[PDB]
C-alpha cells in the first residue's frame, strides 16, 4: 500500500523515500540497533573490509544500522574510506547514517597541536562560514566532496544507496566549532540549512535524509528542543545524543526516556522519524576500565515501557575503537567475545539485548527499500 512521504529532498529517490517510509512503520514495532564503524573497527575482527563485526562476533548478527562519519569522506579521509564497507551493508539490507565531525573552515590550515583545526578547535567558525564569510568557500569544499561521494555511492544495479546524513550534532554544547558558544541560535539555524541547501540545490544530492541530533536536554520541552531546530523543511529525523554515568545511573536514564518520549511525540506531530542518534556510557568512564553489566538490559526495559519512547526507530552506540585510545585504554561500546567481557558479564547483557523480542538487528529487518510511496 503506497504511503505519502514528505521529505526534505522532494526529488529524493524511491529508495531514499522507502528507507523514510521503513522506519516510519517499524519503529512502532521494534528498535534498531545501530553501532558506529561496525564492520570497520572492532577488538575481535580479523578484516576491516565491511564482512565483519564484534557485534556478530558476541550475537550472531550484524546491526541494523551502520553509523560511520565525514571523517571517513572529506580530505584528509582520518578514518579512511568506507565506500566498499557501505556497499557490503547495503547488500545486506541495513541502514547508513553519517555523521559530520567537519574540520574547523576558519583554522584548518593550521592544523599541528590538537586539536587545532578539527571539529574540536572550539573557535567559533559559523559567522565566518556562511556567505559572506572570509571562510565560506572552505566550508563549500567539504560539502562539495561531501556531495560527490554522495552522487557516486551505488548499488550494484547503479542506484543511489541512501543515507541519513546527521549534521552538525551535539550542537547544544560547545564542544564543536558550531556549538552554543560559538554561535546564536539563528546562525546555527542558517548553517544547517545553508549546508542542506547546498548538497541538495547546488550539488544535486539525491540520496540523503537529513538528521537533527541536539544534546539530551535536562529541562525536557518542545520549547527547549525548538531553540537550535533548523525547521520542519529541513529535517527528516529528530534525534538526541547522550552520555552518561557508568554508577549510579537511574536518573540519568529516566532522562533518556524523558528525551526519547519528547522526540517521538515531536516526530508524530510534525511527520518525522524519532531516533537516539548516539548513546553510550561517557568515554572517560570506558576509559577507566569501569562498566555496568546491566546497561543494555536496563536502556531497552527503560525505552520499551514507555508508550512514546518505545516509538524511536533505533538507537546507535559509538565504536569499538580495536586497540583503545592514548590513556592505551579502553574505548568500545558494544561487549565482545573475549574474557574480559565475559568474566564482568557485559557480554550476557548485550546477548540479553539482542535475545529481547522488542530489537531489530540486520535479519529482523527486511524490504526497506523496495517499499511504493507517493509525494
Ligand atoms: C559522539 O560522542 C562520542 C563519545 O564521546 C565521540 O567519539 C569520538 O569520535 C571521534 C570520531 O569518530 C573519534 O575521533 C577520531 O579518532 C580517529 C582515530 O583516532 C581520528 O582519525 C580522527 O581524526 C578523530 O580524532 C574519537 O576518538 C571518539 O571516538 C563522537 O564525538 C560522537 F559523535
Ligand atoms: O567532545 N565530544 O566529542 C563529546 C562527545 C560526547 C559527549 C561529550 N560530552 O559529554 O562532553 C563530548
Ligand atoms: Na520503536
Ligand atoms: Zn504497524
Ligand atoms: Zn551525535
Amino acid at each position: 500500500k503506497p504511503v505519502t512521504v514528505k521529505l526534505v529532498d522532494s526529488q529524493a529517490t524511491m529508495e531514499t523515500r522507502s528507507l523514510f517510509a521503513f522506519m516510519q512503520e517499524q519503529r512502532r514495532h521494534s528498535i534498531m540497533f545501530g553501532h558506529q564503524h561496525e564492520t570497520t573497527q572492532g577488538l575481535t575482527i580479523t578484516r576491516t573490509d565491511g564482512t565483519q563485526s564484534d557485534t556478530f562476533n558476541a550475537v550472531g548478527d550484524f546491526a541494523a544500522v551502520y553509523g560511520w562519519d565525514t571523517l571517513s569522506i572529506v580530505a584528509p579521509k582520518a578514518e579512511g574510506d568506507i565506500v566498499a564497507q557501505v556497499k557490503k551493508a547495503y547488500a545486506r539490507g541495513g541502514i547508513i547514517t553519517v555523521s559530520s565531525h567537519f574540520d574547523n573552515p576558519k583554522t584548518d590550515t593550521q592544523k599541528g597541536v590538537w586539536p587545532v583545526g578539527t571539529s574540536w578547535d572550539q573557535t567559533p567558525a559559523v559567522v565566518d562560514s556562511l556567505p559572506g564569510g572570509a571562510y565560506n568557500p572552505v566550508l563549500n569544499g567539504y560539502l562539495d566532496q561531501v556531495a560527490e561521494w554522495a552522487n557516486n555511492l551505488k548499488d550494484e544495479q547503479g542506484r543511489l544507496i541512501p543515507v541519513i546524513f546527521r549534521l552538525y550534532h551535539a550542537n547544544t554544547g560547545s564542544w564543536f566549532w558550531w556549538g552554543d558558544k560559538q554561535s546564536t541560535p539563528e546562525q546555527y539555524k542558517q548553517l544547517f540549512r545553508y549546508s542542506v541547501e547546498y548538497l541538495r540545490d547546488v550539488k544535486g544530492v539525491r540520496n540523503f535524509l537529513y538528521a537533527y541530533s541536539p544534546n539530551n536536554f535536562w529541562d525536557v520541552t518542545e520549547a527547549n528542543y525548538l531553540e537550535r531546530y533548523p525547521g520542519d523543511e529541513w529535517v527528516d529525523v529528530l534525534g538526541f545524543d547522550t552520555y552518561g554515568p557508568v554508577a549510579d545511573n537511574a536518573d540519568w536514564f529516566r532522562n533518556v526516556v524523558a528525551n526519547a518520549a519528547l522526540v517521538a511525540r515531536m516526530a508524530e506531530a510534525r511527520g518525522k522519524i524519532p531516533v537516539i542518534s548516539e548513546i553510550g556510557i561517557r568515554a572517560p568512564d570506558i576509559e577507566a576500565g569501569l562498566y555496568d553489566n546491566q546497561w543494555y538490559r536496563k536502556l531497552i526495559s527503560g525505552l520499551k515501557a514507555d508508550p512514546d519512547a518505545r516509538e524511536i526507530a533505533f538507537l546507535l552506540v559509538w565504536r569499538n575503537a580495536p586497540q583503545g585510545v592514548p590513556g592505551q585504554v579502553p574505548h568500545y561500546w558494544v561487549p565482545a567475545n573475549r574474557p574480559e567481557n565475559i568474566n564482568n558479564g557485559t557480554l550476557e547483557d548485550f546477548q540479553a539485548f539482542y535475545a529481547d523480542e522488542f530489537t531489530a538487528f540486520n535479519r529482523d529487518i527486511e524490504q526497506v527499500y523496495q517499499r511504493p510511496t507517493l509525494i
